DNA sequence: GGAAATATTACC
DNA sequence: GGTAATATTTCC
């Protein structure tokens, strides 16, 4: 079967997926930097921002 | 089978 | 550059 956004008709593989995208229509941001503050649409999103908060050498 | 992580593309 | 958005891969 099928996972049709209902806002913007665009499909998706799985049904967590879609509710991935459908944070794109509501403009959330469920993913906090403690260290900036900055809130983020993913997970791997803020990751991938938490590196640039890195001393690393 | 499908959520989750991630690799990747798209967009500013 | 770096964040947004999704496509592909890992993991149960
Ligand atoms: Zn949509
Ligand atoms: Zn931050």
């Amino acid at each position: 079967k099928q996972h049709n956004c209902q806002s913007c008709g665009k499909t998706f593989s799985s049904a967590s997926a879609l509710q991935i995208h459908e944070r794109t229509h509501t403009g959330e941001k469920p993913f906090g930097c403690t260290i900036c503050g900055r809130a983020f649409t993913t997970k791997g999103n803020l990751k991938v921002h938490m590196g640039t908060h890195m001393w690393n050498n």
